[PDB]
């Protein structure tokens, strides 16, 4: 059978989201060749490209996403892809104060970011967001809800029925977040305050993603930002993959 | 400051509200529109300083930290004010009572059409949600305290970060209280709070696209010095 996004209970929503989770990838580098030989930007690009393929399959598994037209799915991934990579990074880097866990074989500190121009400012923001989630003791079940909110919210400001559906899907994830906070034993006031602190961090994640896109658009290379066409091609080619 | 009731918080915020300014009294050109927008933003910024100084918990901060918050938030604060004023004018942006501009007028300045469209979409979203004046002032105060909070260095006892977060929790409590008085169920309360805060992510995005446009135009972004001079005066 098929569960419609709005029929899901809080526990089914958490389960579906935990199931859809992409795997933690490794940075593609020879551990026998010296670390000086590495490109730094070359490694992050190769990693982001591989992670983006998995993000396609995860998005198609987020409740309410396939209910949207192919056109609208592309718009949401186009606006959200960097924010989704960034939230994943900041979550992985939580237990590593002063370091960013890009991959299990790629844990980079602030000074390493200084190698690439304009990268230091982005690293510092990611580091601050990571420490903030650590202070808040962000839970895995909350992280998946926040990652799903980013996807459905980021490109929502671009038909009243399709617009209401995303709002309703977003209300269902909010209900799931609150449920987790009530089970963790937070009072009603504490529940609202934690929900507000988590959603306020999403504003800073959008900010980092805009600074990230600015950096990408400043690069001399022509195919450094995933275009609408490439994202459409990626979502349509998923139909040809084996389940 | 944190001793105020939810109703006292709303009252102080409503009282601190800046006035609605007019655009220079004297059809529009690409340079005349940009000129009018800049002059209006500059006059509004003076009032914004006076408004920020009346937001509870703001003057409790060091002059340095106040400047950092205004430096990160000034454009999001003009933008949220604009989108609120434009609510009752579908397809138009109410810059001033004598300056109500449509989408086609934005096409005069290059790169301005994309910003106008986003502001128009945000305005219609707040209209669909039936955003209340008492909720708008809470959201505007959240933008002030929140936008530059991850900007502050803090490698000493700078306690100052916890105070800001305590003021932000207090505004959340105020937002919920307004929703409970309006008769929303507990579930409706958390859902509305989430929808309002998610729009703040779009306000940050429009501000960044606006700063990009400004930097594409030396003294077009209010400097630390100007803001400090304004806050100290
Ligand atoms: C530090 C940040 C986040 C991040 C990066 C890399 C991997 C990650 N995993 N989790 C988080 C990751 C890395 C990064 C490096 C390079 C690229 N470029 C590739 C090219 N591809 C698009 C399609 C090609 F047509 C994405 C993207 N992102 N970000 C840097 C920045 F903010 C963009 C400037
Ligand atoms: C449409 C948008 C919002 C907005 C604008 C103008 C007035 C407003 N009132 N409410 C909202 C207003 C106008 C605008 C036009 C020009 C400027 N110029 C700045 C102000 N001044 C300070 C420097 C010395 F302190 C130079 C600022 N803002 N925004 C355009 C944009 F997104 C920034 C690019």
């Amino acid at each position: 059978g098929s569960h419609m996004a709005l029929s899901l209970t809080a526990d089914q929503m958490v389960s579906a989201l935990l199931d859809a989770e992409p795997p933690i990838l490794y940075s593609e580098y020879d551990p026998t060749r010296p670390f000086s030989e590495a490109s730094m930007m070359g490694l992050l690009t190769n990693l982001a490209d591989r992670e983006l393929v998995h993000m396609i399959n995860w998005a198609k598994r987020v409740p309410g996403f396939v209910d949207l037209t192919l056109h609208d799915q592309v718009h949401l991934l186009e606006s959200a892809w960097l924010e989704i990579l960034m939230i994943g990074l900041v979550w992985r880097s939580m237990e590593h104060p002063g370091k960013l866990l890009f991959a299990p074989n790629l844990l980079l500190d602030r000074n390493q970011g200084k190698s690439v121009e304009g990268m230091v400012e982005i690293f510092d923001m990611l580091l601050a967001t990571s420490s903030r989630f650590r202070m808040m003791n962000l839970q895995g079940e909350e992280f998946v809800c926040l990652k799903s909110i980013i996807l459905l919210n980021s490109g929502v400001y671009t038909s009243l029925e399709e617009k209401d559906h995303i709002h309703r899907v977003l209300d269902k994830i909010t209900d799931t977040l609150i449920h987790l906070m009530a089970k963790a034993g937070l009072t009603l006031q504490q529940q609202h305050q934690r929900l507000a602190q988590l959603l306020l961090i999403l504003s800073h994640i959008r900010h980092m993603s805009n600074k990230g896109m600015e950096h990408l658009y400043s690069m001399k290379s022509k195919n450094v930002v995933p275009s609408y066409d490439l994202l459409l091609e990626m979502l349509d080619a998923h139909r040809l993959h084996a389940p």
